[PDB]
């Protein structure tokens, strides 16, 4: 979409509800977010599923260790973890 | 899979670290939790990110936002919205 993958996700995550635009308008809102983050135009059903994976593994690790991913790819499990043996 | 989807979400989102066992068996049971909960066997991808909006969505609502939600099913944003207007 628009906004690129990591900012979508951001946004995705940080949304705060409101309710003078209502349940309908929020639900739209997340939906193209979800999205632009997670383009499954361009991934399979595997790969969203990984991205997920990856999210809720790196929100677990501590930062010293999560540190060592600086800069790296975050698309692939077994290439995280070969990252790190 | 053997926990039923509800569990499985929970014990993904509820995952613990523990570097007494590593990075890839880690990554490895957090594949298979979201895989319990996300069945991409049963559901296409415009499900999957349903599932995901939602998971999202009710995340943010108000306590008593959300206990009108009490005892509905939780599948479809077009649905819960409609529950609500």
């Amino acid at each position: 979409g628009r906004p690129r993958p990591e900012v979508a996700h951001q946004l995705f995550r940080c949304f705060q509800y409101q309710e003078d635009m209502g349940p309908r308008a929020s639900l739209g809102r997340l939906r193209e977010l979800c999205n632009h983050w997670l383009r499954p135009a361009l991934h399979t059903k595997k790969q969203i599923l990984e991205l997920l994976v990856l999210e809720q593994f790196l929100s677990v690790l501590p930062p010293h260790v999560l540190s060592r991913l600086h800069g790296a790819p975050l698309r692939d499990g077994e290439e995280v973890a070969q990252l790190e043996g």
